[PDB]
């Protein structure tokens, strides 16, 4: 709104106390957006003793009773209570000490009131020979820190001479092995390795303000996920919040799951089986889109990126958010299955499109296999299903079923056809019988239509014998079969057979001798549809 006359010539200063240092769970002494603070509107040009006198008057305190020491942000990016020297710059002013910043906050150290009133005073503090240092215990069982306080101390105290105070202040007993860091920055806990050496020696850039985080040095910390504080500033580092969403639910919300930055495929499953009551082999993931929300490519089982690879494209305005689904098979088997459609022609000689789904690694015969177990089979029937290849209403292949889906083609201009094979033809006669096709086709043999099939033929039989199978088969009336004319049909040349005649010689069907690629003679049904 509207700035008073004199509003540029006046700072903030945010005074924090102690209490609110205590419960902190992060790094630092406390979360900038959950810290109270005593507020004051002071003359950027008023001096230090000025406030230090007038802030011991409105909190409570006698002068000698209190410290302050501004909150200093550090180039690792941590935010420390820094010294004041009080007498020496008593007389500089707000601005100048603040460093031009606004809002400025400063730490305000007191004596306990009710320990105070036992006569305690406020040490006093040698600036060029002692340190303010702060105290955490992590307590892996409940994998929690604990605000233990602030101590003086003299740089060139041992760490081993600290050690009582931390017990104390922790309420273990005394001489109870402990773990110490030094809590540096996020993502940095650097272990204490020696204790019979200064804190000098001990921390790398000691000032005031630094942070030792010690706990004991218990067996039992090892059952806990995070047994030591290391650990626990490295998963509060890596914490990450992500709604998982069914992607065949419209509209799901979905649900929270805290996760870690760095987890691998294998854990983040875990984790999300977990909580949903099934196996983990038992869902598929989505990669995000980016630019737009809904799921993105499916997430192949052994990736080998973490967490923060898929959710690196989120901006900071996103939700995270990813995308999953419920299998009926373990993962790696629904990521290798190869849906196979082909005709299932039943015994009524009639066509129905069926979708098969076998390994991509499997053979025929487990097509054939997961086709039986679909179907209903004919009355008395031999109970065999045999796979064939169709291609302009020719069958141009039988395939045997040790023959690998791999090796079939993917070419949408193939037709495949499972059928059972009539008795007839489950073992034939091999001096005297034989397999042909049969196709339909009007004028020049090009011209195909129509349901081919496998035919037995019997050597010296009479083309009559021929005639009445074929017709068994086709099923139509009689006016209809007696129009059709008949032919044998190799490589586009085809000669008529003549039906009163009854000449049925094997050799006629047969390709040339040691040539099986060829493709076969076929008797050939003219007729129109």
């Amino acid at each position: 709104g509207p700035l008073g006359s004199e509003a540029h010539l006046y700072m903030q200063v945010q005074i924090v106390a102690e209490d609110q240092f205590c419960g902190h769970q992060g790094n630092d002494m406390y979360d900038e957006e959950k810290v109270k603070y005593t507020v004051f509107k002071v003359l950027k040009n008023s001096s230090l003793a000025e406030f230090v006198q007038s802030l011991s008057q409105t909190m409570g305190f006698p002068q000698d009773q209190i410290r302050l020491w501004p909150m200093q942000a550090r180039s690792n990016g941590t935010k420390r209570p820094a010294m004041l020297d009080n007498e020496a710059d008593g007389n500089k002013t707000m601005i100048e000490l603040s460093d031009n910043e606004n809002p400025w906050t400063i730490f305000l150290e007191t004596v306990d009131p009710e320990l105070a009133a036992s006569g305690a005073t406020l040490p006093k503090f040698d600036k060029d020979h002692d340190v303010m240092l702060f105290l955490k215990m992590y307590d892996p069982k409940t994998r929690s820190l604990n605000y233990c306080g602030h101590i003086y101390t003299p740089i060139s105290c041992k760490i081993r001479d600290l050690l009582p105070v931390m017990c104390d202040r922790a309420g273990f007993i005394q001489d109870t092995s402990l773990i110490l860091y030094e809590e540096v920055k996020p993502n940095l806990t650097e272990r204490i390795q020696d204790y019979d050496v200064s804190l000098d020696k001990a921390l790398d850039e000691l000032m005031d303000g630094d942070i030792i985080v010690f706990q004991k040095d218990d067996p039992e910390n090892d059952n806990s996920e995070l047994p030591t504080a290391k650990e626990y500033f490295r998963d509060l580092y890596h914490r990450v919040d992500v709604i998982f969403c069914d992607k065949t639910i419209p509209n799901d919300p979905g649900f929270v799951v805290t996760l870690s930055n760095r987890m691998n495929y294998f854990q983040v499953a875990k984790t999300v089986a977990q909580r949903l009551n099934t196996d983990p082999m038992l869902l598929q993931f989505f990669k995000s889109q980016g630019y737009r929300d809904g799921p993105g490519n499916p997430l192949r089982h052994n990736y080998e990126g973490t967490l923060r690879d898929l959710l690196q494209f989120f901006k900071p305005r996103q939700p995270k958010k990813l995308y999953y689904q419920q299998l009926k098979m373990k993962i790696t088997d629904f990521e290798n299955r190869r849906s196979f459609k082909c005709i299932w022609l039943n015994s009524q000689f009639r066509e129905e499109e069926i979708t098969l789904y076998p390994d991509k690694h499997g053979c025929v015969r487990d097509l054939l296999e997961e086709c039986k177990k679909a179907v209903e089979l004919g009355e008395k029937a031999s109970g065999k299903l045999r796979l064939l290849e169709i291609v302009s209403y020719k069958i141009i292949g039988v395939h045997q079923e040790d023959e690998l889906l791999e090796c079939l083609s993917p070419a949408t201009s193939r037709t495949f056809r499972i059928e059972e094979i009539p008795l007839d033809q489950v073992d034939i006669d091999k001096e005297n019988e034989m397999l042909v096709t049969v196709a339909h086709f009007h004028k020049e043999v090009f011209g195909t239509f129509g349901i081919p099939f496998l035919l037995r033929i019997h050597q010296g039989e009479h083309f009559r014998e021929v005639m009445k199978r074929i017709q068994s088969l086709l099923d139509i009336q009689e006016k209809e079969f007696e129009k059709f004319k008949f032919a044998i049909v190799m490589m586009g040349r085809h000669q008529y057979i003549n039906e009163d005649e009854y000449e049925v010689n094997l050799k006629d069907f047969e390709p040339q001798p040691g040539n099986m690629s060829h493709p076969r003679p076929w008797l050939g049904l003219d007729h129109f549809n």
